[PDB]
């Protein structure tokens, strides 16, 4: 079963603006972990925006489960998809408020469970105020990698069947990243996962990596097969990022 299908997707942001996605054809099986790589501006983020129907393609179809999103309940779609955002944890609100923000009227139990998968529960439990800790620096003063784990928990809180990791902007501390990587298989368990990867190394063990260039998927496959393809863009980007 495919959880995410793109068929002949053409997309531009404004009626006269440039074509950002040209003839995107993609089918992601249920429970697959997909890495998406490519130069800045290749259209990786744009792709995930269409998954959430933040925008509507001029040509082609985006389907979840087989449900064309043109016809799908927008309320249903919001619940299917969890997004791990970057640098979007409200400082003026509590950790629990930041985790349950997408649906404010849930349960402490669901929140904790999400924080546990996120690898955030342990450090939250050791704060004076616990989950009621105001993220802002006049309460305790959390770090970037901590806030990132909260962001993961927020994405996870409603048990989305599809999880999207927005490209990492900032660089995270060792403990956070080690915790995140250690927990990834648990974070991803039972979910169709998309990771937009800054460093190619991040998605090396993805089931499949999608290589985008100038709004096209140019290459796709496992790390090994992508490197085996002579003159592949993938191999070039790997080389550029190698020590
Ligand atoms: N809300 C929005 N409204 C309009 N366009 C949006 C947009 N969000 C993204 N874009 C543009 O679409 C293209 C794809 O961006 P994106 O999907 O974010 O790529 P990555 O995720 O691969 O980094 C980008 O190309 C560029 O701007 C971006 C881009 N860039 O990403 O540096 C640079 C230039 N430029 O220097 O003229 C032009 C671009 N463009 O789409 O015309």
């Amino acid at each position: 079963h495919h959880d995410i299908t793109f068929r002949n997707i053409r997309f531009r942001y404004k009626p006269d603006s440039p074509v950002i996605l040209d003839n995107i054809n993609l089918s992601i099986k249920q429970g697959e972990v997909i890495g998406i790589v490519g130069r800045a501006g290749s259209g990786k983020s744009t792709l995930t925006k269409l998954i959430q129907r933040f925008y509507i393609p001029e040509n082609g179809q985006v389907l979840i489960d087989g449900h064309d999103l043109a016809l799908a309940d927008p309320n249903w779609l919001r619940r299917q998809v969890g997004v791990v955002l970057q640098d979007n944890v409200l400082l003026n609100r509590s950790i629990i408020d930041n985790i349950s923000l997408a649906n404010p009227g849930m349960s402490v139990e669901k929140v904790i469970y999400a924080a546990k998968l996120a690898g955030a529960h342990d450090f939250i439990s050791e704060l004076r105020e616990g989950y009621n800790t105001i993220v802002g620096e006049q309460g305790a003063g959390l770090s970037g990698g901590q806030r990132q784990r909260i962001a993961i928990a927020r994405a996870l809180v409603n048990n989305p069947k599809i999880l999207i990791f927005d490209e990492a902007t900032s660089a995270l501390d060792y403990e956070s990243e080690h915790v995140i990587m250690r927990n990834m298989h648990k974070i991803c368990k039972g979910r169709t996962v998309i990771i937009i990867a800054h460093r190619l190394s991040t998605v090396k063990n993805a089931d499949r990596i999608i290589v985008m260039e100038k709004g096209k998927i140019v290459e796709q496959g496992k790390h090994k097969e992508l490197l085996s393809e002579p003159e592949s863009l993938y191999s070039y980007l790997y080389q550029l990022q190698s020590d």
